[PDB]
């Protein structure tokens, strides 16, 4: 089969509310490894990162909270590296999607030829110097992409960072909420990406099957499937902290889950930006774990058809 | 046109909540009578089916009440037969889909070549060596599948029954939920599915031609549809005893039935599973019964488009 | 660019509730012109139309306010057709659908080509004599077809009037509630329409390809997009006098207008029913509002993958 392999990374200062910390905690506590467990791979729980504070992390312009945020990518690279080593899908219970740098390099440094797919409300492709709230968790695809570089000033906590991703080996799914400037990068540089408006145009079945023809015509390759939460509508996963309406519905969250899984690609996984503290009620804070639970399952064969050994 | 063959058939035993009782009762209350001849049909009531209960009815193994829920697909299938007969559509307002043993049975005496169209967010291909809970109103079409006469065991009960359809007349519409073993059946007797992943990447719209072309493309024949209303979303339909998220939308529901009344094959169907004592609050029971409505009567001619004589 | 020519009509005696006069206020305090403004078209706001009363306005038959809701689209349509020879896209804030007949009538003294896209739960075809409410906000494209001149008998009120546009001009998207009557005029007429079962089959992607290649195919033309809120499900737009469950999706709505955009052919706009006084909480007034605004902006450039300058 394909072994998993787990990685906390109770990370909040790529962004605001310190609650995404919560993440891996809440995911744990559901159920999720014997239910992956229940599925049929095996599961390598390399624990949670402990991410020490950085004493005097002083800004960089208007981007907070730079060191603490390299770092923290710095050490889940090495850690996702490892887990690449013994031969495993990383699987990584974020706090902050600024986690992404670190998991999607660590994960390059073994599979350098790797595709990736981002589903997000954002494109979170914004630099140092085009952000204007300056929280890194909008900020990760900047970082790793190799046509930005150049663009990308050197920010105290990543000099370790070495772009590994080119603009035409990613693609987005679900964006709703697009800054000016990231809109600008988009269609630049060209990266492939399919909005709401295109879900809404293709249906989710030709999304998949286009995002997947995109990436895997030429070479197959390993997949990092890079999850914010706030892909999928409010009404599904309401405990995160940047919702924004007209998302992804339960069902083509669970869709595209499920048909990456059977391209046998899969190769790292994210599932970001679930903050429990941000739910209105406690069965806010439900929906939008079983959500991500059962989306993480999909990833791993759970299928609505069925499954059977 | 194509007259209505109305029977009550207020069953419970087939599970563990008694309330499906209620069914019939009240799909009457809601109107539905005069609604289907505000319509084009002429409604013949037969009345509700008087299920005099078995005082001995001890278990199968671990299937309970068997004598009863055999008993009343009994009756069921002579009651269908009847109205078959008299040359109309039957209607049957179950309890639970145990019922269909008979509902099925009672039509195909009158067409054998009848083919089957399932809405549920379950098989129901359980049998009674592989079900788990027990509960006959996941099993009834292991009695009824000719290919799978051999895999089930002689039941206190279902003498009478004779495998009446084969595995390539029958489509299942929304699954969500398939046992292990029912997907072993499914994949092992290549049973035609659209489980809900199939309606995520096919659209209902694809959906239904295909179901229909795989049904109706051979020969013309008797249609039968049994829905269980949990095939849809329990936003929709959440006084239900088994209900799953992600389930087929209210517009879905609606377009599946305006289909099969548009082929002009209908000739049975079923409304079952639907529980007002299981809905949170008195609306939620409205919603759930005015929906399984709207879908019994666009299976008799209500178009969104519009109607008129 | 495109300019905007803003229109307020705040109007409601096409119509039983008073409340959505509160229509060009609610939607002018939620921001709309700053927002448009925000974008990138000039926004020339052209007031809010002062109605008289007209103090002996009997009915006729049983068309109430015929001389009211008459001289309301008489000095609408005057209005329009002054901003659109200020070369500008009229944007009519109205009150009740009836304010169509003036929208479209003083837009085709301009532009007489126009097509017309109407995006309702209704059809709004009724006739003096077909209508049973005797509503004029259900009966504006009857007095605007020219096919149904001959069966629009001379109302008190509309001696002005010249049937506009032909039955081969005009698409409605969204219907799920046509009158018998309406129903017998869309199918005598061959008027092009996509009720939610087109949309449920198609999908709205290719529900927009249709509807635009049907009306743009032979020639490029002048757009009117008379939208009723209505015509989005009630779980995005519940403070409308004429709710009807299974409608368009938050996402269906903006694909439409964001699809319209693009053509570039956008002439005319109507924002109709929206009536806050109706909403059940403040949030349902607020919910039916900014899907409101966010449809209107769609209309002039807001796109979900993003903008920039
Ligand atoms: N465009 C916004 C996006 S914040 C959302 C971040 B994330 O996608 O990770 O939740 C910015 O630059 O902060
Ligand atoms: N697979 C479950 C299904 S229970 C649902 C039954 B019915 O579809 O009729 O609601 C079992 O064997 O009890
Ligand atoms: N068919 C109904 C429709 S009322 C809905 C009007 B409107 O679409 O404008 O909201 C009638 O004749 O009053
Ligand atoms: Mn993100
Ligand atoms: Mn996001
Ligand atoms: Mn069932
Ligand atoms: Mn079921
Ligand atoms: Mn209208
Ligand atoms: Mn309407």
């Amino acid at each position: 089969s394909r072994t998993i392999g787990i990685i906390g990374a109770p990370f909040s200062k790529g962004q605001p509310r310190g609650g995404v910390e919560e993440g891996p905690t809440v995911l744990r506590k559901a159920g999720l490894l014997e239910k992956l467990k229940e599925q049929e791979c095996d599961v390598k729980d390399y624990g949670d990162l402990p991410f020490a504070d950085i004493p005097n992390d002083s800004p960089f312009q208007i981007v907070k909270n730079p060191r603490s945020v390299g770092k923290a990518s710095e050490q889940l690279a090495g850690k996702v590296a490892e887990v690449k080593k013994n031969g495993r899908i990383s699987l990584v219970l974020g706090g902050d999607h600024s986690l992404a740098i670190g998991s999607i390099s660590g994960h390059a440094r073994v599979h350098p030829d790797l595709g990736v797919i981002w589903v997000d409300a954002h494109t979170d492709i914004n630099t140092p110097l085009t952000t204007t709230s300056g929280n890194l968790h909008g900020q990760p695809v900047s970082f790793l992409l190799k046509e930005l570089k150049g663009k990308i000033p050197d920010v105290p906590g990543f000099s370790w960072v070495t772009p590994c991703i080119s603009a035409k080996d990613i693609v987005y799914i679900g964006l709703r909420d697009v800054d000016p400037g990231e809109h600008y990068i988009l269609k630049t540089l060209g990266i492939k990406y399919f909005s709401m408006t295109e879900v809404d145009r293709l249906g989710i079945g030709k999304v998949m099957e286009e995002t997947l023809s995109y990436l895997l015509g030429r070479k197959k390759r390993p997949i990092h499937l890079s999850f914010d939460v706030d892909g999928l509508d409010p009404s599904f996963t309401p405990a995160t902290g940047t919702p924004v309406v007209g998302g992804l519905t339960y069902r083509e969250g669970l869709y595209i889950t499920e048909e990456i899984y059977k391209t046998g690609l899969l190769s790292g996984l994210d599932i970001m930006e679930v903050n429990p503290s941000l739910g209105k009620t406690p069965e806010e804070v439900t929906r939008t774990v079983n959500t991500a639970v059962a989306i993480t399952l999909a990833c791993f064969g759970l299928a609505r058809e069925g499954n059977h050994k």
